[PDB]
């Protein structure tokens, strides 16, 4: 039995395993460039090791430098969005078990795939200038040599330098500050991860930055006109750190930061551990959107602990995240709450697998990503489809108590491995032994393999969904005479959360006649509405049904934050709507070199341009 990572162009974990990574490097802003060593240790897998490859894309190699000795090294050609591989040659051949570190003198790319650079008026301060890194998937590589998998896990230690004035902060534990010993005016800010992480984990901020308390272990990073919004926007983690404790055991990364970045942050959040990276259209104030913390904070377990050997396993980062976020929000807000959730999560499926197609080989729950760009795969059917199979299973073997149980097995006999579907659903089969019967009772090929929804839809407590579906139905339906008895009143004892619902069950159905659409607006005023998911399916809703009014709202909203779950769909549906075409690929075309580079690409692609 042999497993190979498809993604990555470097030497597989059954040859070698990187072991620690030693970081020394330089944030040069007016170049734009990282600078500096990455000191990697390798462990050998096999006898009579004379070279490994290592992953890279759009770097400059200074030089290689083994035990003090310059050796020789080749870059192949560019495969694509896999980059080029890196083949060091040692000068002594190692045995198995055997250690070296190879210390590589590196410069990044100024269009590195993991790295946003931002000019001064970028940024919420207008003075100073801001950088961050974003390496899930497979950008690591786009900034240090690395085998850009997920399969290998490694320890890291880090030094950083950066001018006098601002802060650098690492997915690690603060090992505090001292100025350059052979400096310009600049600060080193020093780290340490003592957990051994998949690089992809790695993460790097630079800019105007600073913190305020809010848990016994929790500070929120940002520009200081943020720092106010956020203290109380995420006030409840450390509660919600408490109750993911109790479902996966001990949190193990002593540190849980919270990180609010610039709107063009292409995600809702990113687990990198020790700081969670999340975007400011989280703000809703009134912390209704903390799900996405939820989410975060249950990666220190399911995902940083447990983590995909590859990619196409992804599923087993996502599925099971999304189970343990929606049992912190039920044990946080009720039972019918976390079924509210789940329903609506099935519903976010349906929609993946209407966009994609029923038959589209991305709707799969494990998908083969050979040739695939891991960024143009990506979509809501991993966490969705992962979390219904759970789900499934969960009412299938005897409900929440039961199946928590082997989650926290799970979490406990993989910690701070990589592992396969296969290891999953075998260990599945091992603890529920008493249950085997049961387990053959389900559809693993359709569920696993499969394209589309899934062959079954669990079971769904439905009370405070009705309110929704009742609403929605009776917009869908409206003829000219239900037009003048909508009113205000239909919103009175609707959470945020069904409001948003309500717009996504009614979006399933656009267009809706513009006049509809109009007397909605009328009536319920969802312009006024700044929370982001309401805001992004009303505007949806509204450009779907023709509305010429709506372009402006949505033109400013997909520009004016990145987050590409709002920012893709708006420009899509702006480039669907013949008054709007233009416009919107014209407003691309200006914004193009000051978004983040992922998202650009992929803007670019859903657009047809380039
Ligand atoms: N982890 C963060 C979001 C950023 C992220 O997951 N990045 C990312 C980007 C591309 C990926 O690609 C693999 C993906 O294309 C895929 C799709 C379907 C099935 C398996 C894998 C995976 C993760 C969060 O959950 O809050
Ligand atoms: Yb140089
Ligand atoms: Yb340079
Ligand atoms: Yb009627
Ligand atoms: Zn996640």
């Amino acid at each position: 039995p042999e497993i190979v990572d498809t993604c990555s162009l470097a030497s597989p974990a059954s040859v070698c395993r990187t072991k620690h990574l030693h970081l020394r490097c330089s944030v040069d802003f007016t170049r734009r460039t990282l600078t500096g060593t990455a000191a990697l240790t390798v462990q050998s897998q096999e006898d009579n090791l004379r070279s490994l490859v290592l992953d890279t894309k759009d770097l400059t190699i200074e030089k290689v430098v083994i035990n003090g000795q310059e050796v020789k090294y080749a870059l192949g050609e560019r495969q694509s969005y896999k980059g080029s591989p890196m083949e060091i040659s040692l000068p002594i051949a190692l045995s198995k078990n055997q250690e070296i570190v190879i210390e590589i003198s590196f410069e990044t790319s100024p269009k590195s795939s993991a790295l946003q650079w931002l000019t001064p008026e970028q940024t919420s301060g207008k003075e100073h200038p801001y950088l961050f890194s974003q390496c899930q998937a497979i950008h690591c590589r786009a900034i240090l040599p690395c085998q850009d998998t997920p399969s290998v896990k490694l320890t890291y230690t880090a030094e950083v330098s950066v001018p006098k004035e601002l802060v650098a902060l690492m997915s690690a534990i603060r090992d505090g500050e001292t100025p350059d010993p052979e400096d310009p005016s600049r600060k080193i800010y020093k780290f340490i991860q003592k957990v051994p992480i998949p690089c992809y984990l790695i993460a790097l901020v630079v800019g105007a930055l600073e913190s305020r308390q809010i848990g016994p272990r929790t500070l929120v990073w940002s520009e200081k006109e943020q720092v106010e919004k956020s203290a109380y926007e995420f006030s409840e983690t450390e509660s919600m750190l408490k109750i993911a404790e109790d479902l996966g055991g001990p949190y193990v990364w002593g540190q849980y930061d919270l990180l609010v970045l610039p709107p063009s942050f292409p995600y809702g959040g990113m687990e990198n551990p020790c700081l969670t990276f999340v975007t400011p259209t989280l703000l809703a104030g009134d912390k209704s959107l903390s799900n996405v913390i939820a989410h975060e904070i249950s990666h220190s377990w399911t995902g940083n602990l447990v983590t995909n050997k590859t990619w196409d396993h992804f599923w087993l980062n996502e599925g099971h995240t999304v189970y343990l976020e929606r049992h912190i929000c039920g044990r946080l807000f009720g039972e019918k709450f976390r079924h509210f959730n789940a329903l609506g999560g099935w519903g976010e499926l349906q929609n993946s697998v209407k966009t994609f197609g029923e038959t589209h080989p991305f709707t799969k729950l494990v998908v083969d990503l050979t040739d695939i760009d891991p960024d143009v795969a990506y979509s809501s059917v991993p966490y969705e489809k992962g979390f219904a199979l759970l789900f499934y299973l969960e009412q299938l073997l005897g409900g929440p108590e039961i199946f928590l149980g082997f989650l926290k097995a799970y979490v406990e006999k993989f910690s701070y491995k990589s592992i396969t579907t296969d290891d999953w659903k075998d260990f599945l089969y091992s603890y529920f032994k008493d249950k085997v019967d049961v387990l053959n009772q389900v559809d693993w090929n359709a569920w696993l393999y499969s394209p589309g929804l899934p062959p079954i839809k669990p079971n769904y407590d439905m009370t405070l969904t009705n309110a929704c579906i009742a609403l929605s139905q009776r917009w869908i339906t409206a003829k000219e005479d239900d037009l003048n008895s909508f009113n205000a009143t239909d919103l009175k004892d609707l959470s945020s959360h069904q409001l948003n619902e309500f717009l996504a069950q009614t979006l399933q159905r656009a267009p809706l006649p513009l006049g509809h659409i109009k007397r909605m607006q009328e009536v319920y005023n969802f312009n006024a509405i700044n929370n982001s998911e309401i805001r992004f399916r009303w505007l949806r809703l509204c450009i779907q049904s023709k509305w010429e009014d709506a372009i402006p709202l949505a033109l400013k909203m997909a520009t004016e934050q990145g987050r590409m779950k709002f920012t893709r769909p708006l420009f899509k549906d702006l480039a669907a709507f013949d008054k709007s075409h233009d416009q919107a690929v014209r407003t691309y075309q200006e914004h193009k070199a000051s978004m983040h580079p992922v998202t650009a690409m992929l803007v670019g692609k859903d657009l047809k341009v380039d």
